[PDB]
């Protein structure tokens, strides 16, 4: 199909396909996945849908996975997306424990700004686990999913292998109990125990008794190790504050103390331009 | 030979941490006899004996500190000071089993059956001596170079979550996917059916490339694994759809026994037993009582 040359199946699901891929123009390690039409222009959230599709084609931050096109036929939906050889950030932890302070605090700045940045185009992921922290062959985070996870469940059943150790601890309390939340607080949770993890090894929620467990995680008691400093702890627990009414917002992160050491911000740009054709994404076009 | 400048339990001496939790850490150590290279398991005592469990604990680890079975991670020894308990564990550097699908996707049907094959025999051998993992997931299926299953963390299961943390990121998920649902229900008394369930969604990622039960939303997840809610896909055989579909029955009561499975004719197919020889020593009271070592 157009630019690209298919490679092998990497997952079949019932609705939707992964199929790898090359860009036989640039060289270009790419996935596509193919999914039924019908079952994205049925559902309810359609129009929000589009609009986060059309966005995210057009966003390009350099630790966002790039989404290169989307193509239509009559009954399939094509999405390119960019492929990484660096696999996931959680390796690191998996093979030598814990990061240290100052690798942890350089990917949770990559991780706070490039999802800041789809925030401000009115993109929010909602789903964010570790297996969406990819790395790049020059070990830069690149977050995927973005635009993706908005679609209905069944197409997000796609024939890969999503698995997370310790779920729950990802969701923040007004996500598990509630059928509308705020996007960017719910995205904030995630981030703030992805960086627990990644500078203490191990989940901040654990429990075997599961009634514990989510009266843990919705009152937020954890316990931060004695090798996190003062400043880092302060953070977190504002972070990890179980009331998203009054959780910190993603602008008072970036304007922290402990935030701010060696941050320097990326600098990029986009236009690319942006949304006149929004409600025609989906439209067959050869 | 020794080195002067590293800290010695036994035969062994101890290198670099590669883990640490709350109250476990994970250290490289070496046999100093034979040059072997283990993994040991440091953990606080007191924590680990302040436990009702206690008794349940100092049994399933005194039967596999003497088990030895092909497709079982061994746990060679296990000594204490006065204040830690140290399991001597071996090494694997065959990665992750679920590697392979994460990265390249499914695989066939006889090499899945394969895998499957191991996991059962393994578990079922385990179940025989007493010993019930009620843990399994992905980061205990590991592999060795011969690309071998070699299951890990029985006996170190019956461990609290909180207290065998080593920060690693394996020992420890609380992931409900694999969890069956009298289990997330409280009521995962059969020790074996609940094992079962875990390695039916295990064979099922094998076969299909993916989970069987999975959802952004908690409560559509655990609302799928109570109803045993999933389709296979279509290039599922009729024997191995109707196997699966007899292990993932949410009543442990109907479901399939172990023992079952074991003589179900797709389970059958290319099966060969594990021949090897199989005692009882010493004082299962005693375990984690001061060695005497330095
Ligand atoms: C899961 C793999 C990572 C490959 C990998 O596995 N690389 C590390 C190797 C080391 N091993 C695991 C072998 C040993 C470590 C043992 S351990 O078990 O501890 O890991 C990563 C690498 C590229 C990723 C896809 C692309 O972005 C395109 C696309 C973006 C969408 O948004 C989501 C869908 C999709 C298809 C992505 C899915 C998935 O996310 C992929 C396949
Ligand atoms: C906190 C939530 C609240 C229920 C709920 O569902 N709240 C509204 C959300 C609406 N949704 C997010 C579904 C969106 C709907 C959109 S829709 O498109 O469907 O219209 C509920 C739902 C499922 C509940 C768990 C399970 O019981 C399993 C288990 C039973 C044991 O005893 C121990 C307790 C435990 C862990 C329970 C904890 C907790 O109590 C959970 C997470
Ligand atoms: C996850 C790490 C190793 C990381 C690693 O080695 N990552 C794979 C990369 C290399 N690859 C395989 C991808 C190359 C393949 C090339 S190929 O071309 O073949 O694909 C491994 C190495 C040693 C392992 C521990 C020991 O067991 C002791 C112990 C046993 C008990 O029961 C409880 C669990 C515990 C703590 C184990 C946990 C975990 O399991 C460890 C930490």
């Amino acid at each position: 199909v157009g630019k690209y040359e298919l490679g092998r199946t990497l997952g079949e699901g019932t609705f939707a396909k992964v199929k790898f891929a090359r860009n036989v123009e640039n060289g270009d390690n790419v996935a596509i996945k193919v999914i039924d039409k019908e079952k994205v222009l049925k559902n309810k959230m359609i129009a929000q849908i589009k609009r986060e599709i059309s966005t995210m084609k057009l966003i390009k931050h350099p630790n966002v996975i790039r989404m290169f096109e989307v193509m239509a036929s009559k009954t399939k939906i094509y999405f390119v997306l960019e492929f990484v050889t660096g696999g996931e950030l959680f390796d690191k932890i998996s093979s030598n424990g814990r990061l240290k302070e100052d690798e942890a605090r350089k990917y949770f700045q990559q991780l706070i700004n490039a999802v800041d940045y789809c925030h401000s185009r009115g993109v929010y992921h909602r789903d964010l686990k570790p297996e969406n922290l990819l790395l790049d062959a020059n070990g830069a985070l690149k977050v995927s999913d973005f635009g993706l996870s908005a679609l209905p469940q069944q197409v997000r059943e796609d024939g890969l292998l999503h698995t997370t150790c310790g779920t729950p601890n990802y969701v923040a309390p007004e996500v598990i109990n509630n059928k509308g939340y705020d996007g960017a607080k719910a995205d904030l949770w995630s981030c703030g125990v992805i960086l627990f993890v990644l500078m203490a090894g191990y989940l901040p929620f654990e429990d075997s008794n599961l009634t514990s467990l989510y009266k843990k995680i919705f009152k937020a008691e954890f316990t931060c190790p004695p090798w996190f400093s003062a400043s880092a702890k302060k953070l977190i627990k504002r972070i990890l504050d179980p009331n998203p009414a009054t959780r910190i917002t993603f602008a008072e992160v970036i304007e922290n103390e402990w935030f701010k050491k060696g941050y320097k911000a990326p600098k990029f740009e986009n236009a690319d331009v942006s949304l006149d054709d929004v409600d025609a994404i989906f439209d067959d076009s050869g």
